[PDB]
């Protein structure tokens, strides 16, 4: 096997890790097996899944879970999105390769419903940004 593997996790999947392996599946090209989990899954946020709708992406067909050994000990670079309200940031083993991308919540984004929603669209596209740097540049 030489076909990479990728991880992002959250505080739990399903806000930015969900939406990040939405974009990292489309700037990586499937060259890299890519997934997300948390602390915690509930499923993943219809704000998240509008997000990605408004750029031409899906997440429903990665319906979220927790963490799960065959990924974590076996991502070639696992990513915590860790810059919100809670902050938890999910363990990982030290032998892997990790980034931080720390980033407020945008379900956490308090204010009102509309301006969380209006958050899902930024931190979407911030997280796009940021992936198309990881996959053209190596940032």
């Amino acid at each position: 096997m030489e076909n990479k593997i990728i991880y992002f996790l959250c505080t739990g999947n399903s806000c930015r890790s969900q939406m990040a392996e939405g974009w990292a599946k489309q700037y990586l090209g499937d060259e890299w097996k890519v997934y997300s989990a948390g602390i915690e899954a509930h499923g993943l946020n219809p704000n998240a899944v509008k997000a990605m709708k408004e750029v031409g992406i899906d997440i429903s067909n990665q319906t979220s879970d927790i963490i799960d050994s065959d990924i974590l000990n076996n991502a070639d670079l696992v990513v915590t999105l860790c810059g919100d309200a809670a902050d938890k940031c999910p363990m990982t083993p030290p032998h892997v390769k990790r980034e931080h991308w720390g980033f407020d919540d945008p379900a956490r984004a308090q204010g009102t419903e509309e301006e969380k929603w209006a958050f899902f669209q930024r931190v979407r596209d911030e997280i796009g940004n940021r992936l198309k740097e990881f996959a053209e540049t190596g940032k």
